[PDB]
């Protein structure tokens, strides 16, 4: 029952756009792969206890986003658009055709954006605590409002996130219900031991589509949500209580609005649901994959 702290996955690397990206790659190579996309400030480590449920039946590919995890650290601005370029190039470098997406946070923005642009290549989407527009600050959860309003500044936000490592030392454990252990925290800390390497951790909250800003991300996210609401693709949406980005009432709304959507209550959860109930997330993804196979 204890949640595993180890990362028993051999490293793989691919060079795209001048830089090495690290990824997990396990499971059979003769089927449709399952592509796992983490968000901020995590890595493929976030999927460590989910992958073992899926690997028996399906290939599992879990990249570390550029600037994160064991991937290289170019001196980028780390805008969403930078992540889009790197992940698009990663997917093509691996020769992926059709996929199943398993996505969270900025990984969900990346995944939904890729799906909208490549709808014929997505067999299913399992999602959790995903990015949607927040049209005003009042739609953002109250207990994270002042935190994220401060993150979204050039002075205080850089001080908190880059100097003081607030995304790793603060937000990450705050948005897991159970206590993270020091071993787990050290795995999350490792990429960001050098303060200068924390740029992506600050740019990400500055890219969130909140209160109309930034306008490019608001438009992009509205576009993929419009696509999602019309798409017949099978969807599996995990949610927790109280949640952060997807509170229970919003999950229930989405169950009804999104086509061919199954919702799964994970129990207690805030944002990093994978750390509170990885076994239910993994076992439910695994159970749901076979019915996606057939092309109708
Ligand atoms: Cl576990
Ligand atoms: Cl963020």
């Amino acid at each position: 029952s204890e949640i595993g702290t180890g990362f028993p996955f051999d490293p793989h690397y691919v060079e795209v756009l001048g830089e090495r990206m690290h990824y997990v790659d396990v499971g059979p190579r003769d089927g449709t792969p399952v592509l796992f996309l983490h968000g901020n400030p995590t890595s493929s480590y976030l999927w460590r206890n989910i992958i073992p449920h899926v690997a028996p039946s399906h290939r599992c590919i879990a990249p570390d986003l550029i600037g994160m995890g064991k991937s290289d650290k170019p001196d980028l601005d780390y805008f969403f658009d930078d992540h889009v370029r790197y992940l698009d190039a990663f997917i093509e470098a691996l020769g992926l055709e059709e996929v199943v997406l398993v996505i969270h946070d900025w990984g969900s923005a990346l995944g939904f954006h890729w799906a909208k642009r490549n709808p014929e290549r997505v067999k299913g989407i399992a999602c959790m605590e995903f990015i949607r527009p927040f049209p005003t600050w009042d739609e953002w959860p109250e207990f994270a409002r002042e935190t994220f309003q401060a993150f979204r500044t050039a002075d205080v936000g850089r001080e908190l996130i880059i100097d003081q490592n607030a995304f790793i030392e603060g937000a990450l454990p705050k948005y897991v219900v159970r206590p993270l252990t020091e071993v787990e925290m050290d795995h999350y800390r490792e990429p960001f031991l050098k303060p200068v390497d924390r740029e992506p951790l600050w740019r990400f909250p500055n890219e969130l589509p909140i209160a109309g800003e930034p306008a490019n991300i608001v438009a992009l996210v509205e576009a993929y949500m419009n696509w999602l609401h019309q798409s017949p693709v099978p969807k599996l949406l995990f949610w927790g209580t109280p949640g952060v980005l997807i509170p229970p009432a919003e999950a229930a709304r989405l169950a009804e609005s999104l086509p061919n959507c199954k919702t799964v209550d994970i129990g207690p959860g805030l944002h990093y649901l994978q750390e509170d109930n990885p076994d239910l997330i993994g076992s439910e993804i695994a159970r749901w994959l076979p019915a996606l196979h057939h092309h109708h």
